[PDB]
């Protein structure tokens, strides 16, 4: 099988299947079943809770710097339902453990190919 970038940005950063985190538990969860703690912990992530169809639009929207000083990124006009999955104090690899937080902000990707999709999470705002 192959994998896209847009593909792991969905397994990375898309529920479309909660309108919020579903419990206390969401990011532990999460975290593992999408496969984003193999090697390491990663400190923060961030799932979305919208439909694909209305985070893909986000490429159409405003184009914005990304942090790292590209210019292929793209700010919502919505407002979003997200998660932020972020490592507790106690956390250690291999036993990977989150706080989950729920938040509705913008948020930041950055897109290619086409269809002009996100491929990379940058930040909600
Ligand atoms: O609000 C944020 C900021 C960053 N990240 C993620 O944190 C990582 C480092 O910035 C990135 O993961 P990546 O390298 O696989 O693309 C980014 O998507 C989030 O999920 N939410």
């Amino acid at each position: 099988m192959k994998e896209t970038a847009a593909a792991k940005f969905e397994r990375q950063h898309m529920d479309s299947s909660t309108s919020a985190a579903s419990s206390s538990n969401y990011c532990n969860q999460m975290m593992k079943s999408r496969n984003l703690t193999k090697d390491r912990c990663k400190p923060v992530n961030t799932f979305v809770h919208e439909s694909l169809a209305d985070v893909q639009a986000v490429c159409s929207q405003k184009n914005v710097a990304c942090k790292n000083g590209q210019t292929n990124c793209y700010q919502s006009y919505s407002t979003m339902s997200i998660t932020d999955c972020r490592e507790t104090g106690s956390s250690k690899y291999p036993n990977c453990a989150y706080k989950t937080t729920q938040a509705n902000k913008h948020i930041i990707v950055g897109c290619e190919g086409n269809p002009y999709v996100p491929v990379h999470f940058d930040a909600s705002v």
